[PDB]
């Protein structure tokens, strides 16, 4: 079935657990790029956010493989993306639909979220989705609405 980290749209990080914070990366979102048997590539999209100079916008890539109902998603990511911003090579899906997706570190016991929608959140996060990352993460920090991320 669908379930948004092998579908095709765009997502967006919303929000996450305090701890996992990384000083001036921003804007960050996944893209599908393609698919090769079981595994989904996308990428990983984020901007330097300097305070000047200029912003930089980087990418790396990474592929996913979900087995249809399961509680894990697996991540195979790169030595950039793995090295750089901590990705793990599973995570725990809490919840999901269409358009959001709340994932959960898997090894850790205090586990860290993360909260990825599609476009039509990045502004507000639905009161449900909200409600569930509050309640479930630990330390929840969403993500400030800024429009340099998403000029639209
Ligand atoms: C996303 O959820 C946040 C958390 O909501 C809280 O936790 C949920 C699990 C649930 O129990 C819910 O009922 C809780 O409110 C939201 O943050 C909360 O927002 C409140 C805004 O009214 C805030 O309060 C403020 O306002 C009162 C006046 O009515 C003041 O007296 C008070 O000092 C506060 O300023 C409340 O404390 C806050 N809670 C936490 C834990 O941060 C958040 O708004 C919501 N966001 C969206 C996009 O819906
Ligand atoms: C979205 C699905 C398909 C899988 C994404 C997997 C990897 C690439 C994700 C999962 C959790 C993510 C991290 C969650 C929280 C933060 C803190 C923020 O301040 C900078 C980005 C950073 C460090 C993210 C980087 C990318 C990340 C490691
Ligand atoms: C597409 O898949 C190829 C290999 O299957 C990979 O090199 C590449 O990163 C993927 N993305 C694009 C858009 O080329
Ligand atoms: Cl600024
Ligand atoms: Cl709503």
């Amino acid at each position: 079935p669908s379930m948004p980290a092998i579908n095709t749209q765009t997502l967006y990080l919303a929000g996450h657990s305090s701890k996992l914070f990384e000083r001036n990366v921003g804007c960050v979102k996944t893209r599908y790029l393609n698919q090769t048997g079981d595994w989904v590539t996308r990428s990983l999209i984020y901007v330097f956010t300097f305070d000047t100079e200029p912003w930089v916008t980087q990418a790396g890539a990474f592929q996913v493989k979900w087995e249809p109902y399961s509680p894990l998603l697996r991540v195979k990511a790169s030595d950039y993306v793995r090295d750089n911003l901590g990705a793990k090579p599973d995570y725990f899906i809490r919840t999901y639909d269409n358009d959001f997706l709340l994932l959960s570190d898997l090894k850790e016991v205090r586990s860290t979220c993360s909260l990825w929608v599609t476009l039509k959140y990045v502004d507000r996060i639905p009161e449900t989705i909200n409600r569930t990352f509050y309640t479930i993460c630990p330390d929840p920090v969403p993500v400030p609405f800024d429009e340099r991320c998403y000029p639209g």
